[PDB]
């Protein structure tokens, strides 16, 4: 298994989520270089696996999952099965990652992406070792009820420009925002 990565779009004052939307409109791109991060293997033959929390998998379009080309796994300690289009279910994030471990996953799982909610990026932003966050700054407030944790820039260094990640900034539907990739090994 490759790399381990957080993936999140937030707004000026850390919204994520409201009312189980995006706190913005949609935005176009924004959706398309999610779709490409955790879509884009670097390893011939293999698959990203997508770890998300339960509220974030029923958050996205039931036309849209499972996000196709990616292994889908749903973390729960309430559900019992996976949802209908998922693939993995899974009790905690450790056992999630413990799973890539088995004979099963090992050889077919390139790079995973956390792609939320709050309480899953918390925990992995807080766990010792190599980890990437992709960070799109949407550049306003949003009403929001759901937020990004702290990103504790001691550990975490911004880096100065990333392969496959534009670096002015963008705008759509009057709303300008940025890519950004954070780095931490510790
Ligand atoms: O953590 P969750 O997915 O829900 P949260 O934080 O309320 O997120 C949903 C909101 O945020 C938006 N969003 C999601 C991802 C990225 C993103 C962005 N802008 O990039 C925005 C969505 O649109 C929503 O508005 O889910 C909570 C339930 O998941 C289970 N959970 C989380 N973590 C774990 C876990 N289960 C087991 N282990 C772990 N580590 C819990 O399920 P439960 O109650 O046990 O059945 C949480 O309720
Ligand atoms: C495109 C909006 N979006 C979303 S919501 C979404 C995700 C995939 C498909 C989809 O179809 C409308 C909606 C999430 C979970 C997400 C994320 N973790 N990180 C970033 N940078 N953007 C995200």
């Amino acid at each position: 298994v490759g790399s381990l990565n957080c993936i999140v779009a937030v707004s000026q004052n850390m919204g994520i989520g409201k009312n189980g939307d995006l706190p913005w409109p949609p935005l176009r791109n924004e959706f398309r270089y999610f779709q490409r991060m955790t879509t884009t293997s670097s390893v011939e033959g293999k698959q990203n696996l997508v770890i998300m929390g339960k509220k974030t998998w029923f958050s996205i379009p039931e036309k849209n999952r499972p996000l196709k080309g990616r292994i889908n796994l749903v973390l729960s300690r309430e559900l019992k099965e996976p949802p209908q289009g998922a693939h993995f279910l899974s009790r905690s994030l450790d056992d999630a990652l413990k799973l890539t471990e088995q004979p099963e996953l090992a050889n077919k799982v390139d790079m995973v992406w956390i792609v939320g909610g709050s309480s899953v990026y918390k925990e992995a932003m807080n766990h010792p070792g190599h980890l990437k966050l992709f960070v799109t700054r949407i550049m306003q407030d949003f009403e929001s009820d759901t937020f990004f944790p702290e990103i504790d820039l001691e550990k975490y260094k911004l880096l100065p420009e990333y392969p496959g990640v534009l670096s002015d900034v963008q705008e759509e539907k009057g709303i300008k925002y940025k890519f950004e990739v954070y780095e931490k090994n510790d």
